[PDB]
Order: C-alpha cells, then sequence, then structure tokens
C-alpha cells in the first residue's frame, strides 16, 4: 500500500532534481507537468481541478454528492486543486477571507482558509493548496510585506483546517505557498513561516503574473533554495516550455499552465522548433506532422495541412487534435527532462533545447 | 482483390434489405450510416467528404496535390462525396450548370456536371454522386418536371464525364439521383431515365428539404420500388433515427445526416429513449451514462452529469464526447437494423424501437 505522501529524490544535477511522489492513488514522476483535467481525455500522473469554477458550477457540495471529482471526471489517479483565491481575484478582502458575487447566478460566496480547505475536501482532491493571497505585480515593499504576512496567517489557518478533517489529513497532502513578490527578504520570511508550520510540499506563489522571464528567474534563483530541499517545489502558473526548463534548472519539481490548453484552441502548437500558429496559411500544404519527433497519436496520423484545414473550417476536431498534441508534447518534454537529470546530462539538454527552440 | 463495386443482398424482410457493397478500399455493410469524416476521429465503413466546402477551402486541385482525401484525412476506407450543387443552392442557373461567388475570398466558381465529376475525381472519392438539381419544396408540377428533366440531362453528362476518366471509371462508382419532388409520375420518369443511363447505385434526391416525415414516407412508398432492386438505394439527407427506421422499411440502404454532428455541438444526445438535451439542468446530477445500453467509450466511462458540466462550462471536450456518443449510437442503430433484417425480425424491431423512442 502506497503512503499518503512520500517524496523521494533519485538524481540531482546542480539545483535540478528528478524523483517521485508516492500517494495513495498513484506515483507522480518529477519534474511533473499537471494538465487541466477537463482539457481532453487525459501520460500525465496527476491532473488539476479548477476549484474556482467548481465552486460556482455545480458547487462543491454537489460534486461531493456525485461522489467527488475522481468519480465525476473518471480519473482515479491524483488530483491537485488550487485554493480558489487567486482565481477569485482574477471582491471585498479582509483578514477573514474574501467575499465575491457569482456572475453566473448572482449568488454570494465567501472564501476563507477554512472554507477553501472544506471545498477542496468536498471535491476530494489529493493535493490541497493552502489559501493564500497572490500579491499583484508590481507591488511596493510595504504592500508585498502586508500581503505576505496575511498569507502566512492564512497558511496556519489552512493547516489547522486540514488537520481537523480526519479523512483529509489521512489521505490527502497540503502544500504551503510562498509569497513576498520579488523581494528576497520577504521571500525568506515567508519560507521561514511556512517551514515552521510544516507542509508536505511548498509552492512558489506570486509569479507568472506579468513580471517576465528574466525577473521570474531572478526571484527563483534566491527563492527556491529557501524552501525545504527534501520536499517538492511547485511553481504556480508556469509555463511555456522554456520557462519550465529554466525553472527546473532552479530546483522546481511541479508545473501547471493554461498555455497548452488555451494555445490549442487559439491555433498554437508547441514543437521542438518553437511554437507555430497552425492557422497560418504557410501550413495549408505542409504534409509534415505538427512536430517531426513527437510520438503522439496526432503526429502519427495527421498532417499540419489537415489540422490547419480543420481549425480554419471551425471544426471542433481540429482544436481537440491540437490540444491532444500540446498535452503530449509537454509530457514528452517532462520525460526528456527527467531522463536527462537522471543521466547527468540535463545541462546539455537545456542548452540544446534552447538552441533549437529559439532558432 | 475486391471488385470496383459489387452489391450483394444477403437477407430481405418486406421491402427491407441487408447486405454488402464491396469496393476496392473496403466492404460497406447495409443498411449503412455514413458520418461526416471531419466530425471526429472515426465503426463506420464509409465516410462523407464535403465537396462544396472542399472546393472553397483548400480547393480540389490543392487536395489532389496533397494526395487526395484519403491521405489528407487519414482514412483508407471508402469515401462518398456529393456533387456540390445542393450545397451551392443552400447563384445563376443555366443548362450549363451553376455559377456562384465564394463568401471566403470572392473568387468565382462554376459547377457543371463535367466540373463536378472532375472535382470529385481530384478529391479521390470512391462513391461519386451525379451532378443534379435538388428541387425546392414545395414545387409545382411544372417546375418539378422542368427541374427533374434538367437533372436527367445532367445525369447523362455526369455519366459521360465519369467514364472518360480511366482511373475514376476503373476504381470509383457513380450514383444517379432521382428527382421529381413529391409527384409519382415525375419520380417514375426520373427512375426510368436513370436506369436507361445505368449507374452503380441510385439515390433518392429532393427529400429532407422541409416536407415532414409523413410526406417523405409517402413519396418513398412509391419512389423506391421504381429504382433497380439489385442496386443500392441512398436517401440523401436522412436523417433522425425514426426517419432511418421507416426509410429502411421502405427499401433504403444508405443514409447521411448532419443531426449527429450538429446535434452534438448544440447539446442534443440520441438515446434509445429518444433525444435528450444534455444542457438541461435535469441532467446536472444524473449519474447514468448518456444511454443505458450504449456500448460506446463515452457511456463506459462518463456520466450525463459530467458531460452536462463540460458543455455548460464551454469545454470542447464536452462537444467531442457528445459527438462521439452520437456517431456510436447511430452505428449501433444500423447494426441492430442489419441484425434484425438478417434474423427476420425487423418488423418487430421497428415496432419496439418506436414504442420506446417515442415514450
Ligand atoms: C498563470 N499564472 C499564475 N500565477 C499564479 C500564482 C498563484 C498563487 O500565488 N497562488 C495560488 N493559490 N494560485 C496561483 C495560480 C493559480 C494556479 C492554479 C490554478 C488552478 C488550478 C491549479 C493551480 C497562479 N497562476
Ligand atoms: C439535409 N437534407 C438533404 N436533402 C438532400 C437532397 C440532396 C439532393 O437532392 N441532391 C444532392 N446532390 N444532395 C442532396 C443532399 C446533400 C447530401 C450530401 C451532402 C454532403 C455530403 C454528402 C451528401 C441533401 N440533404
Ligand atoms: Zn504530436
Ligand atoms: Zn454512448
Amino acid at each position: 500500500d502506497r503512503p499518503r505522501f512520500s517524496f523521494s529524490i533519485a538524481a540531482r544535477e546542480g539545483k535540478a532534481r528528478t524523483g517521485t511522489i508516492e500517494m495513495k492513488r498513484g506515483v507522480i514522476r518529477t519534474p511533473a507537468f499537471m494538465p487541466v483535467g477537463t482539457a481532453a481525455t487525459v501520460g500525465a500522473d496527476i491532473i488539476l481541478g479548477n476549484t474556482y469554477h467548481l465552486m460556482l458550477r455545480p458547487g462543491a457540495e454537489r460534486i461531493a454528492k456525485l461522489g467527488g471529482l475522481h468519480s465525476f471526471m473518471g480519473w482515479d489517479r491524483p488530483i491537485l486543486t488550487d485554493s480558489g483565491g487567486y482565481q477569485v481575484m482574477s471582491t471585498k478582502q479582509s483578514e477573514e477571507g474574501v467575499t465575491f458575487k457569482s456572475h453566473l447566478d448572482g449568488s454570494r460566496h465567501m472564501l476563507s482558509p477554512e472554507r477553501s480547505i472544506e471545498i477542496q475536501h468536498l471535491l476530494g482532491s489529493d493535493i490541497v493548496m493552502a489559501f493564500d493571497e497572490c500579491t499583484p505585480y508590481p507591488a511596493t515593499p510595504s504592500r508585498a510585506a502586508s500581503s505576505m504576512e496575511r498569507s502566512m496567517r492564512w497558511a496556519k489557518r489552512s493547516r489547522d483546517a486540514f488537520d481537523s478533517r480526519k479523512e483529509q489529513a489521512e489521505n490527502a497532502a497540503l502544500f504551503g505557498i510562498q509569497q513576498g513578490s520579488v523581494f528576497e527578504n520577504l521571500r525568506q520570511q515567508s519560507a521561514d513561516a511556512l517551514a515552521e508550520i510544516g507542509f508536505d510540499g511548498y509552492a512558489v506563489g506570486g509569479l507568472a503574473v506579468g513580471e517576465g522571464q528574466d525577473e521570474m528567474f531572478r526571484v527563483l534563483d534566491f527563492s527556491v533554495p529557501m524552501l525545504p530541499d527534501d520536499k517538492p517545489h511547485y511553481l504556480m502558473g508556469v509555463g511555456k516550455p522554456d520557462d519550465i526548463v529554466g525553472a527546473v534548472e532552479r530546483g522546481i519539481d511541479m508545473f501547471d499552465c493554461v498555455l497548452p490548453t488555451r494555445s490549442g484552441r487559439n491555433g498554437q502548437a508547441f514543437t521542438w522548433d518553437g511554437p507555430i500558429n497552425i492557422r497560418n496559411a504557410r501550413f495549408s500544404e505542409d504534409l509534415k506532422p505538427l512536430d517531426s519527433e513527437c510520438h503522439c497519436a496526432v503526429c502519427q496520423k495527421w498532417s499540419r495541412a489537415y489540422i490547419h484545414h480543420l481549425i480554419r473550417a471551425g471544426e471542433i476536431l481540429g482544436a481537440m487534435l491540437m490540444t491532444e498534441h500540446n498535452i503530449a508534447f509537454y509530457q514528452q518534454l517532462m520525460q526528456k527532462i527527467r531522463d536527462s537529470i537522471s543521466e547527468g546530462r540535463f545541462s546539455q539538454f537545456a542548452q540544446d533545447f534552447r538552441a533549437r527552440y529559439f532558432a
């Protein structure tokens, strides 16, 4: 029987790590990419639930009545859920939480650390995020400090709420979220507060909110070493393939991004030679698959020309084939990352990846 | 090696028949439903190409440059194409053909019997439809007669154009299309003209254009017996499951309809208990699959509640799962039809089907 939660590091190269998270519902290979579960018939080891949407439609109590997200979505492996506040802010804030009104039916909703944990419990997720405040970018030092300090109080409330629910405490895991904007001293205080509380994993919050890759990497350079080395590191909201590679070089183990899902519906396909917009007329007679090396089912069977045709014709099949390819590309990227760290050649992989991806 | 075209009738019950069309690319079991090939990753024995759309994007010459529709769409089994005029009328008409302008780029296009056959040749279709005029409904006797007479002249031109192209004549089949609106005497003249020309199969044209099921069936009652018994009978544009059952009772062997494709994107799912609109709130907590007996992959894994959720959330996955189910439902319907004719119990099947479908 697998444990509730165990993270093992099998190999290291610089700050990069590869290993496994064992949970009751499955093993997660790291570095991991975690796709949205509603994106397609989803290989990923864990998928994301969208807490904010699920609160509003059909509601967390209704999901629980239907047997929880695993049964609802037909996915028996781990699920990670966010705590809902980031999405809410993307409103009246107070030390208690956030109040907001639903655009879909006008109903009022409150979100607090306690309610966020209870919603995630009702959804049945395996990895639960603490309820935090994602600080807007840019932030002054004072506002970033005040926000981070509030998040750390909410992290302790999240911990206590999680521990009070026996089924959750015994079967799920709880991640704390570091805040502090781009300021080293605040990132350090945040890390210190989270480690004193104690969590199963640690997320780097407050990034991928408009700062750009150079600044994000600069913050990761000093922020990730502040987190406990022996626990997983999740960079929330990241990202594009080059963002992922650079974040892994800086010690990140887990990733989520809307790019592959959103990109696919808007016509963007990821390839080892960079992204392409398949709607462009230059693909109307291109018989190559979306990517020349990709092993996914789309690239085994259909050409750029056909997928171009489908999307231009407004056919749903075109978007689904694009999304399937993008999700498969990301998983192939993560597998090459894991293999290269385990083989001690990740630095070369990253250099080779960037030379081709940006050519 | 399979023949270019061979239709064999294995069993009969009343006017209903079941059998097989053998073609070089595959065997088609009849009665057959022929789905749109761009609907999903499509079990069907033959799919439809959309001549009218393909003329306009990317163009028939471009499809031929890309290797033909089979290579383009990744489908190595038979493909049927329409002749393009029905779609064009859904314009300046003359004895030569029809002229029309493209909404997508303003280019002018002419469609004649000769050009329609050449386009279908460039597309590489296995079953080629003669170029006809679909008479609007209602039509006066005079207009219906004039239109049918023109269609019969165009049918002879279609035959000659097809026979002039050796690769087409030796590897594809040509169907003639009966017209004559709702008038028995015109349907008879049309049948007589088509049989004197000689075709591989015979379509009943000019129906499913607003007349309603009672009138359609009334026209089929006298029209299908006019066609050669030993060749397949294709009812163009039909239809809903109850339309198909009644048409098979009247001697039809082949079907096409946009319902399963269109219905799926608009929220309509076909079941043995009738159609349902999955977007309806009554399905928000319904844990049953879309249909209780359906063997398709969707109904093996996911609930009405989940598919409801996906469609309401605007997720592409929801429409694709609906479309996959609908196509699978139609193929299960055709298989039950074929089995019941072959077992001599189709009349009972039709009665049982209608009692449950309309309950
Ligand atoms: C696109 N950029 C982006 N930056 C983020 C920062 C934070 C942050 O500081 N705190 C929290 N809690 N979430 C964040 C998220 C949302 C991630 C998510 C949403 C849905 C499902 C699973 C995971 C972010 N996303
Ligand atoms: C929905 N009702 C409907 N009634 C039709 C009547 C005719 C008719 O009298 N003549 C021709 N040639 N086509 C017809 C069609 C289009 C069928 C089609 C389109 C695309 C691909 C494959 C097949 C019809 N469709
Ligand atoms: Zn691919
Ligand atoms: Zn089904």
